[PDB]
């Protein structure tokens, strides 16, 4: 398998560009930063709102757990490499504790709104306009020949007062090469898309556009998550109660895939569900005729199928989005 467009970004850049391996880390001075409180926090990192003592600025300071050093150089490189692009998140510095050797990594401010409490307030043109801010992110990081592999509403930080996305956390990101054969175990679990549940190592920029279907879904139809599986075996079952097994078994035929006799045995036998079987009172407008359509276009098995960032980005439910932004 490989990616349908931007293949080659890595194939034509020097190997300066994507050798993240050689990387050499400059480190900035660790005093110009002290903690103002936490925000944040994961398995890999904790995160705090900051101050730059220079200008007194506020900045986002991500201090990082104990990991192999290659995860390390590989998230500053791809930070440096999209640094600028649209509604990405800013590395500004980078700096080290000397006695622990502990990293921290030193971002623009970001004022987030937590998604738990800011998705149920948001509004239909919210939803599109949102979701068209991360296409741009998306199809951005993609075009520079990188995936993001982490996209989740917790990756998404929004300021809804100054209508500002970023996508962040940039730590699980990796440069595309053709024919690649990439670790599966990336994304949360309620975002892996059906080639890392199925191990289809030589995936691509695709797995970012199931994952934003993932997020669509939840947010058109109020639920959070929409494919709510406990563990992996079981978040390839929620999917095939929706999409159906006929479609799976097409999808695994095409790549040559044999499922585990006992996943095969759990995943059983299911129809496809249509997707206004999930339409109710409290979300039975967010989901028009063209919130399924993009749904549908990005919720397919075969990744080789979903819609491109940018085809996502010109689909007729953004056409307000795109109108509002071209009057500008
Ligand atoms: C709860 C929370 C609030 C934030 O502002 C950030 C994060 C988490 C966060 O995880 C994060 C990761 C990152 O790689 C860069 C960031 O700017 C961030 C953040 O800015
Ligand atoms: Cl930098």
């Amino acid at each position: 398998s490989k990616a349908r467009v931007y293949a080659d970004v890595n194939v034509l850049r020097p190997k300066e560009y994507w050798d993240y391996e050689a990387l050499t880390v400059q480190w900035g001075e660790q005093d110009d930063y002290e903690v103002v409180r936490k925000v944040g926090r994961g398995k890999y990192s904790e995160v705090f709102e900051g101050i730059n003592v220079n200008n007194n600025e506020k900045c986002i300071i991500k201090i990082l757990k104990p990991v192999k050093k290659k995860k390390i150089k590989r998230e500053i490189k791809i930070l440096q490499n999209l640094c600028g692009g649209p509604n990405i998140v800013k590395l500004l510095d980078i700096v080290r504790d000397q006695h622990s050797k502990t990293p921290s990594l030193i971002f623009e401010y970001v004022n987030n709104t937590d998604f738990k409490v800011l998705y149920p307030t948001l509004t239909d043109y919210d939803i599109r306009y949102y979701i068209y801010e991360l296409l741009k992110a998306l199809d951005y990081c993609h075009s520079q020949g990188i995936m993001h592999r982490d996209v989740k509403p917790h990756n998404v930080m929004i300021d809804h007062e100054l209508r500002k996305l970023r996508l962040i956390d940039w730590g699980l990101a990796e440069f595309y090469h053709p024919g690649k054969e990439y670790n599966v175990r990336v994304a949360s679990r309620y975002f892996k898309g059906p080639e890392l549940l199925v191990d289809l190592q030589d995936y691509d920029y695709s797995l970012d556009m199931w994952s934003l279907g993932c997020m669509f879904a939840g947010m058109i139809f109020r639920k959070e998550p929409f494919f709510y599986g406990h563990d992996n075996h079981d978040q390839l079952v929620k999917i095939a109660k929706v999409l159906g097994t006929d479609g799976l078994n097409v999808y695994l035929n095409k790549y040559r895939i044999e499922l585990d006799p006992q996943l095969e045995a759990l995943v059983g036998r299911h129809s496809r569900k249509p997707w206004l079987k999930f339409m109710n009172a409290d979300n039975q407008h967010l989901v028009s005729p063209e919130a399924i359509d993009f749904l549908d276009k990005l919720l397919r098995y075969d990744h080789q199928e979903r819609l491109t960032a940018l085809e996502a980005m010109t689909h007729p439910y953004f056409q307000q989005v795109r109108a509002a932004e071209n009057s500008r």
